[PDB]
């Protein structure tokens, strides 16, 4: 029957009655589960990992040996603190409040702020908090600032301490309340508004680029995935390759190349012929 060819499809997932011994019921229909398969119990040890990686800056090789280290739970870290570094560190104290997706009310709020402040800073800045809120979109889940400065291009490649100069500013300001990383490159770090009267701190990465592959760099955060993965191809249909970092004239075998200068976000858009796909439509 239908009925015996169903409790079957749910072993093989886990002569007659000889088959059979070669246990079952309606029992496979019904359903064990996880607890059934138990096996299905250690799996859901994969759910330690995964999970454990939700905790902040652990990635591939460290939450594999912390859970090895035969922890997996909120609290086997909560505990662990010894196991991690300032990053992890945070990730875990926080996290929680690292699981809930601004409000673009919010935002537009430290959106100043960090705007603000860089103005306070120098007018030869420019930056932009990219990423989604730019899309349009209500909600996030990282704030993301780009950066740059007449005074930096893709050439000097040395000035960590303009990215520093600001990166000490906002958090002078008691803003930017805690420090993942740093690397003069590259900032990342946790943020949050001022009160009177407390909001939970929202994952800012600051990054900073020549003011030459600026630009790109900055389509590039705009996204989508998708978005940048549905262009990187037509440019290339009409042969030309972009990527992170710039808009190359493509080659005769694949290879070759050479980065076009590069004013604003159109002008990419213009080498590409599409129209200028605004942020709010740059979905696909
Ligand atoms: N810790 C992470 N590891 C890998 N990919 C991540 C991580 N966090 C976010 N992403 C990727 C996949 C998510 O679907 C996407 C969204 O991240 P998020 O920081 O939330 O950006 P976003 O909220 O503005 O957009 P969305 O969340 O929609 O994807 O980014």
């Amino acid at each position: 029957n239908g009925g015996i060819t169903d409790m079957l499809v749910e072993l093989a997932n886990f002569g007659a009655e000889a088959k059979k011994l070669p246990e079952k019921i309606d029992e496979f229909l019904a359903t064990g589960k996880l607890r059934k398969l138990e096996k299905i119990r250690r799996d859901d040890t994969s759910s330690s990992i995964n999970f454990l990686t939700r905790v902040t800056g652990i990635g591939p090789s460290a939450a594999r040996k912390l859970v090895d280290e035969g922890i997996k739970t909120l609290e086997d870290l909560r505990k662990n603190e010894d196991k991690l570094n300032h990053h992890q560190r945070i990730g875990l104290k926080y996290f929680e409040d690292f699981e809930k997706r601004i409000p673009r009310e919010e935002m537009l709020q430290m959106q100043d702020i960090v705007l603000n402040e860089v103005k306070k800073l120098d007018p030869e800045y420019i930056a932009t908090v990219c990423g989604s809120f730019r899309r349009g979109a209500e909600s996030s889940g990282d704030m993301d600032v780009l950066l740059t400065h007449p005074n930096f291009t893709s050439e000097s490649s040395k000035q960590p301490k303009l990215l520093h100069r600001v990166v000490e500013q906002l958090q002078k300001v008691r803003f930017i309340t805690d420090t993942l990383s740093k690397g003069e490159t590259k900032f990342m770090g946790v943020c949050q508004l001022p009160s009177e009267n407390e909001y939970p701190h929202r994952r800012i990465d600051i990054r900073l680029i020549p003011k030459d592959q600026y630009y790109c760099g900055v389509l590039y955060f705009t996204g989508s995935d998708i978005f940048n993965k549905n262009m990187r191809a037509h440019a290339l249909e009409k042969g030309f390759t972009i990527n992170e970092y710039t808009i190359r004239p493509l080659g005769v075998t694949g290879v070759a190349g050479e980065p076009l200068p590069v004013d604003s976000e159109q002008d990419i858009f213009d080498y590409i012929q599409w129209r200028y796909r605004e942020p709010k439509d740059r979905s696909e």
